[PDB]
């Protein structure tokens, strides 16, 4: 008995104990009986995250919520840094702007399906786990500039930019901050899946929601996409290690009491602070870099196999980050917004949405785990006031032997999620994309 329910699908932690602020989280009926038996850990968690310096009510916690280092996966906690509000890489995770690309093509399923297995060899040839190579200054300014850089020497279409969130680029990237170490290991990455739960699939719509949205979008049934989730590979893990190690041996001089040492943070305006947040940028920019590079192979994948330019049409329907802190306007102030395992979800009118979709609100690429469905939401106004304008990233919660028994090939080297989301009015449901072939990192 320690959260009141407010809305539908939306339950409110009145402020107890350290929490400088009431906590607020989206969910089912059903979602909380799943929370229920975890003995509410994610949530203790998602308290936790309350009682740090700065934070503005409510810190938050999308439907898919879980357990995480320090803030829950799912979460969402803006900082004010006029009022001494801090920075915690814990509060984005450990792969920085991990993401989605979801690219729009001119093609039906009938016009795929005869040369499925071509496709599918070409994006396993074309598609690394293969000769590209930039020079370290290069890859340099890549950290600064993001997925333009790449645009601009060939590799992309002009317009790709304009539907990257925030074009590709956050604006505070200083290659200077980040570590020799991180550099390193994610440079040869660039244009690669990597390991885990990261994958490129070939899908068609199955089903679509709104007329209006995917018209807008650009998005029609039996069309064909391609959906590019990956992120900053090793080099954004190493800037979260090198920077979570070097805010617990600077914790004292800031006096921020932590109840949980993995909720490691450092004031926005410290030293330490605007350094994190300056590399984390940097591997920000190189995650957009690198689904712009992937997305540049997937265009010569299909060609390869016989579908033109004007034949395929592989647009960017979009792309955005699923960990990421980012500062934003909200409450007429600007605060940074830490968003792990969950995504930014503007608005219908935002300016910064693409003209194409401002009248419908920013896409939400909610992708689900291999071989299983993705949705297409769009941002809702109610998000703007409620969820500092977020919505989930997630639609869920022998490994290829039963995936070539649903109709998918494979090439290795109704969600609750979704239902609350759109219930708690943060998340208008667009479309669903089912896979047809999967390639693994």
């Amino acid at each position: 008995m320690f959260f009141e329910k407010i809305a539908p699908y939306t339950y409110r932690i009145p402020r107890q104990g350290k929490m400088r602020v009431d906590a607020v989280f989206f969910a089912s009926k059903e979602i909380l009986k799943d929370l229920e038996a975890e003995n509410y850990a994610s949530l203790q968690q998602l308290m936790n995250v309350a009682t740090l310096p700065g934070i503005v009510e409510p810190a938050l916690a999308m439907p898919d919520i879980h357990w995480g280092y320090g803030f829950p996966i799912g979460g969402v906690a803006a900082f004010d840094p006029e009022e001494g509000g801090v920075v915690s890489p814990g509060g984005v995770g450990f792969d920085i702007n991990c993401g989605v690309r979801l690219l729009a093509s001119h093609l039906t399923l009938e016009d795929l399906l005869p040369r499925q297995k071509e496709l599918a060899d070409a994006l396993y040839r074309l598609v690394p786990s293969r000769d590209v190579r930039f020079s370290k200054r290069e890859l340099k300014e890549i950290l600064k500039e993001g997925a333009g850089w790449l645009v601009k020497r060939g590799y992309g279409y002009p317009e790709d930019v304009r539907f990257i969130e925030s074009q590709g680029r956050l604006p505070w990237a200083n290659p200077d901050k980040v570590s020799e170490r991180a550099f390193e290991r994610g440079a040869p990455q660039i244009g690669t899946l990597g390991s885990g739960n990261h994958f490129l699939e070939v899908q068609y719509v199955d089903e679509v929601y709104d007329e209006e949205a995917a018209l807008a979008f650009g998005l029609f049934k039996g069309q064909v996409t391609v959906l590019i989730h990956t992120g900053s590979r090793g080099l954004g893990h190493q800037v979260c290690q090198d920077y979570v190690e070097r805010f617990l041996k600077v914790a004292p001089r800031y006096g921020i009491e932590l109840v949980d040492k993995q909720l490691a943070a450092a004031p926005i305006k410290s030293p330490e602070g605007q350094d994190y947040l300056q590399a984390m940028a940097a591997a920000a920019n190189f995650a957009f870099a690198n689904r712009q590079l992937i997305a540049h192979f997937v265009r010569e994948a299909f060609e390869k196999v016989g579908f033109t330019p004007r034949d395929h049409g592989l647009r960017v329907l979009y792309d955005l980050a699923h960990n990421n802190a980012k500062f934003e306007e909200h409450r007429g102030r600007r605060v940074l917004v830490h968003r792990k395992g969950a995504t930014r979800a503007f608005g219908p009118g935002h300016p910064e949405v693409p003209e194409e979709y401002r009248r419908v609100g920013q896409p939400v690429l909610v992708p689900g785990d291999m071989g299983r469905y993705s949705y297409v939401l769009a941002g809702t106004e109610k998000a703007m006031e409620v969820s500092f304008g977020s919505s989930c990233h997630g639609a869920g919660r022998n490994l290829v032997k039963e995936l070539a028994e649903r109709g998918i090939l494979v090439r290795a080297a109704v969600s609750l999620v979704v239902e609350a989301v759109e219930g708690a009015g943060i998340g208008k449901k667009v479309a669903r994309l089912r896979p047809l072939i999967v390639v693994k990192g």
